[PDB]
């Protein structure tokens, strides 16, 4: 019985990694992530100048989720990529680097830059589309002409294999013209659903208070809330893109949430909100909890059963 | 005390209601809520003829809510008018018809033989702008152009004080350009926040299948899941809509709940999986539970705190 994945031209050991954001924007959070049981991890989405990010509160849990509106605090470009050049040890596990610039220029010139050490060291790509683009318009993702432009650009600079991480969406008109952009670029070999649900609002009864100071209180949902959604939408590009992997992110407490995304199409399965009130500890109870499942099932490998949900008729 | 009030010209003893399509398509099920402690009702979305609707099972229930793809079925248009102009008494609380034709067209025919109807006994238009999939173009709330076409067009046709049923949305600048939309349309006096989240998937993990039979299992998610994506919109359209009333719907189980739409902005406050599983009895405990919040913060009134969430710094 074996949780073992080989693709991206890497071997995992299994599929659970951290969500990008999640214990991952420090030498120390990497480090911790790295000597973890999980199969793979995922860096800090970065900018090319390093960002303090919004002010605090900015993040908060509770037993169905969490909302944050962090505003991409990180060390910056530079360090993420001495991380992986310099630093990560790619025999325990393979590395994914976010990126997630402000403008299409300056996610072309980061990418630039992380070619060579693409190339050298394994390092893969997860270019993320929640990006912010012009103020007043949608993030990147829901704009479906500027997604074109960014990952236009993005394969010209880069010109290796990468992955995309996308905002879920609701309407199946958006499934369809989404994952038709998607499948206009042939480098882009992963698929990453989904990011936080946009612009949740959490309210404390007691206080009569929002529970976070940026934006009124407003921010993206993940854990219990948006297990549903995150199915859906690994499930919708499962089945639209049959040339790319999809890697699940979403609402994964436990393994039965793992099996799920997987029965889904999940290929890797990212687990955040839950990993930051848990901690690195999670990655050996999800490992085994996926494990008896498969055992009472029968099933020996995660390719006898992904991407087989059943339909009713 | 008591928690009746006045909105729209009629008296309310309460400020709940169910969510359209719950508990509100045949004669009985408006008696029935007619008979409840509810402060309202609101009918099934309606189209000009019957429907049958999808293939069972389409609505399924869980701990943390519900998923349905039920596909509009309903009495037919003729059925509910006739309720609202011979059937309901409009001595035990008011009504809201809701309207959902597939076109612009269907949706004019309907509310031109409502408006005598609406004059004559105070029924209330709630036009719910959600439709079945057509491949190639987005539910109509998320097409902003086809929106002001649907509200130009029903502005017209029906002349009298209306409400519209809104998808969530998830983003920033569509709060901003369907607020704007909303606000050319001085006749639409009520906006009513959220419809169910599009487009979820519940697997089961036990049988490894999807648990609704239409779309593959894809469906409208209620209950638990979307109360803080409801409190968002609720309060965005409560901030952006100065001039109109908000209506807050999505994940109310408990007079806490209800208490944090109210915070928000919402001024009346609907039911749809929380009264599907309970039945209509859930309207005298939430009523209940409502006052002894009120009770223990010393508010006597609901202006007192509507709209009055707090926000940090
Ligand atoms: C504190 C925090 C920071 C996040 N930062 C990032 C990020 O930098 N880049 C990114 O793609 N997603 C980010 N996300 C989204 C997570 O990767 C993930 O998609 C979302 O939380 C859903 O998964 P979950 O239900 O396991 O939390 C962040 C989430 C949290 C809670
Ligand atoms: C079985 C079912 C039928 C529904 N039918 C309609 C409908 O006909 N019209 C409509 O505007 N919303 C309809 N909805 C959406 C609800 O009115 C409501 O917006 C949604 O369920 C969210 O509220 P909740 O969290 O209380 O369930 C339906 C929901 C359910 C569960
Ligand atoms: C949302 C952005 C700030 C534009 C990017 C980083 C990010 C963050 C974040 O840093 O605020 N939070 C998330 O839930 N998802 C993300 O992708
Ligand atoms: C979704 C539609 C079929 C387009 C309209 C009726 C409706 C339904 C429905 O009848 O399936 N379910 C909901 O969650 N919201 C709705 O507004």
């Amino acid at each position: 019985m074996c949780l073992k994945l080989n693709l991206l031209d890497h071997v995992f050991a299994n599929p659970f990694m951290n969500a990008a954001g999640v214990l991952c924007s420090t030498e120390e959070d990497l480090r911790c992530m790295t000597a973890s049981s999980s199969g793979a991890l995922v860096s800090k989405s970065c900018t090319s100048a390093p960002r303090d990010g919004n002010p605090e509160p900015r993040y908060m849990a509770f037993p169905l989720g969490s909302i944050n509106s962090m505003g991409l605090p990180n060390l910056g470009f530079d360090f993420y990529l001495k991380y992986a050049s310099d630093l990560h040890d790619y025999s325990k596990k393979p590395l994914f680097l976010s990126i997630s610039g402000l403008s299409v220029e300056e996610n072309v010139a980061m990418v630039r830059r992380l070619a060579p050490v693409a190339q050298e060291k394994g390092v893969l790509l997860e270019l993320n589309l929640s990006c912010p683009n012009v103020p007043g318009k949608p993030q990147v993702a829901y704009d479906f002409e500027a997604m074109r432009t960014y990952l236009q650009q993005v394969s010209l600079a880069y010109g290796l294999p990468f992955g995309v991480k996308m905002p879920p969406y609701f309407d199946i008109a958006h499934f369809d013209t989404a994952a038709a952009v998607l499948n206009e670029f042939p480098l882009v070999k992963f698929v990453t659903c989904v990011n936080s649900v946009g612009n949740g609002l959490v309210i404390d009864a007691e206080s009569e208070s929002v529970v976070i100071k940026p934006k009124q209180g407003f921010g993206g949902l993940g854990g219990k809330y948006i297990l549903p959604t995150a199915l859906a939408n690994v499930n919708a590009f499962y089945r639209r893109c049959p040339d790319k992997l999809v890697f699940g992110c979403g609402g994964v407490y436990s393994g039965e949430d793992a099996f799920l995304h997987i029965l889904a199409g999940a290929s890797m399965v990212q687990v955040g909100t839950a990993l930051q009130e848990e901690g690195p500890g999670i990655f050996t109870r999800l490992e085994d909890e996926l494990l008896e499942i498969m055992a009472r099932k029968g099933y020996r490998t995660l390719e006898e059963f992904r991407g087989r949900v059943k339909t009713i008729e």
